[PDB]
């Protein structure tokens, strides 16, 4: 057996995706950088058997297309799967789109042509994505002209998706109705693409509602419309492609390959001809609102989740250190701190950033440096615990504030109760529950909260 950490060292965390964390890693010999998705066997159940997973992996490694993330290697130990792929640095498509001041049907067609081209290739090799959405579209690099790379093609077949809301935010909008009912094939990827296109040209989901379940009720019915004012600025051709992608009965829905030949793709991807090409201003602003809402809901859930974890780990670490403290004096040396923190990791296993003993020792050392000023030999286990854990939550509280500021586009310092309803609907926190909480934070509020109040609401909503 090949051992992942014998070949790769973790450099830093890139982000969190479907099925687990993605870590930027480096080959210890060749210096090659790679993005490694680390799938925790305890958090993510397998749908297929080992034999079937190894065959898919072997096939995925041999496929190459400019719009599909490249998979290089695959490893498995006792606790995890490690999927080693190429690293891309351009970020999510929609986060790039919202930074633009101009965006036209030509831009949307360039985008969707890449996606269809990647999908067409994968379907020829009988691989289905199933969970296609804007988050799965990454830009190769931060350059303006960057290609799209679809991530996670094929994983849904072998791993069961999380039922935690923090993991399924913005999933409901894109799922094909046949996937909900159980009989699906590769045409589900065209539907998801169709939803994405609708969003690109209007900035609003064709199937929408106040919570995950209302969205699904709309998807399952299959009915949508083009009556938004900003569709008047959109070519008839584009709407026609959309109708064909969003056709309810999958045998009647256009194939990926045929969608590539559609008049709209043929017309608006000719690099020269701007026969009539206005900028879709309302769309871009709707997308910016959509995206800020999604990101703030997501950051709010991860904030709560991080706060629940830190309650768990603080108490567990303290009990581990307490038992290691044979003196009873409350002190421990470095190796013991390392030993208990590893004992924590052995139990916790939510920390893919700590891929080997080398990772642990350095985290401990960051904290021993952090104990303000240093006496070597006898360390107050109590303070190390506070600092180790504050460290763990940083990314998530800091991210929460950032996302609040980004959602507050007029810099008003506040979010309205109408806005709270939209955020909490997307986060799937019941309506009665969040108002009761507000009422307790600020008994006099007048339909808006500042950042501190919102944060206090989140703490109450996770039992603090
Ligand atoms: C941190 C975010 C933006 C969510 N991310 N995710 C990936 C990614 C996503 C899925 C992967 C599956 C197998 C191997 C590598 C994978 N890498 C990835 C990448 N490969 O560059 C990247 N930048």
């Amino acid at each position: 057996t090949a051992i992942f950490s014998d070949r790769y060292k973790g450099q830093r965390v890139l982000g969190k995706g479907s099925f687990g964390e993605v870590i930027l890693c480096k080959d210890k010999i060749t210096g090659q950088e790679c993005a490694v998705k680390v799938i925790s066997k305890r958090q993510v159940k397998q749908k297929t058997d080992k034999e079937s997973l190894l065959r898919e992996v072997q096939l995925l490694k041999q496929l190459d297309h400019p719009n599909i993330m490249k998979l290089y290697e695959f490893f498995e130990d006792k606790g995890y799967f490690y999927l080693v792929g190429e690293v891309y640095t351009g970020g999510e498509l929609f986060d790039e789109i919202i930074s633009r001041k101009r965006f036209s049907e030509v831009d949307a067609a360039r985008i969707i042509r890449q996606v269809l081209s990647g999908i067409t290739y994968m379907h020829k090799n009988k691989i289905v994505h199933r969970d296609l959405k804007p988050e799965n579209l990454l830009l190769e690099s931060k350059s303006k002209d960057a290609n799209i790379r679809i991530i996670d093609f094929g994983l849904s077949t072998h791993f069961e998706a999380s039922k935690k809301m923090k993991d399924k935010i913005g999933t409901a909008y894109y799922i094909a109705p046949e996937v909900l009912h159980g009989t699906y094939d590769e045409k589900c990827d065209v539907w998801s693409t169709g939803v994405i296109l609708y969003i690109l040209l209007s900035g609003c989901p064709p199937f929408n509602g106040a919570n995950e379940y209302d969205i699904l009720k709309k998807v399952e019915k299959g009915k949508y419309t083009f009556e938004l004012p900003q569709w008047k600025k959109v070519s008839e051709s584009a709407k026609d492609l959309i109708r064909k992608m969003l056709t309810y009965v999958p045998s009647m829905r256009i194939s990926a390959r045929d969608a590539l030949d559609h008049e709209w793709i043929q017309t608006y991807t000719k690099e020269q001809i701007s026969v009539d090409v206005p900028s879709l201003d309302n769309a871009i602003l709707n997308i910016r609102q959509f995206q800020g809402t999604q990101k703030l809901a997501q950051a709010a859930l991860l904030y709560m989740g991080s706060k629940l974890t830190s309650q768990d780990e603080t108490k567990e670490l303290t009990a581990i250190f307490h038992k290691m403290d044979k003196n009873g004096d409350g002190q421990l040396d470095r190796a013991e701190l390392i030993e208990g923190y590893k004992e924590l990791m052995r139990m916790k296993g939510q920390d893919a950033s700590m891929l080997d003993a080398s990772a642990v020792e350095h985290e401990v050392d960051q904290v021993l440096d952090a104990v303000d000023f240093d006496k070597n030999g006898y360390i107050e286990y109590s303070e190390f615990v506070t600092v180790a854990m504050d460290r763990k939550t940083l990314l998530s509280r800091e991210r929460l504030e950032r996302a609040f500021r980004m959602f507050d586009s007029d810099n008003s310092g506040k979010i309205s109760s109408t806005e709270l309803a939209t955020i909490f609907g997307v986060s799937d926190v019941d309506s009665e529950t969040w108002k009761s909480v507000l009422s307790e934070v600020d008994k006099n509020n007048d339909g808006e909260v500042d950042f501190d109040e919102f944060q206090q609401m989140l703490l109450k909503l996770c039992g603090n």
